[PDB]
């Protein structure tokens, strides 16, 4: 742990978590991520995001 | 950026754009840059190109 001051570590973790929340609110609230599931899919209608 | 002339810092990004666009253009006029949708059915088009 030594090379980094005992503050950034916490900054690191909090930034990780805040970024993650941003990511997920982007994905489940997005006009694109919603996806056709079937490998051979003939325009189904049970699409959804994958996050 | 300190041990780095920003001239490099911009050369890199212009190179990024150049390689990306030229790569995609190469992809379009390519024989092998076409995958088949719904591979279980061979009778369709091959518009799937992955670029």
């Amino acid at each position: 742990l030594n090379p980094l001051s005992p503050d950034i570590w916490m900054y690191v973790l909090l930034a990780c978590l805040g970024v993650s929340c941003v990511l997920f609110v982007i994905a489940r609230f997005s006009p694109y991520e919603w996806y056709n599931p079937h490998p051979c899919n003939p325009d189904s209608d049970v699409v959804e995001n994958n996050f």
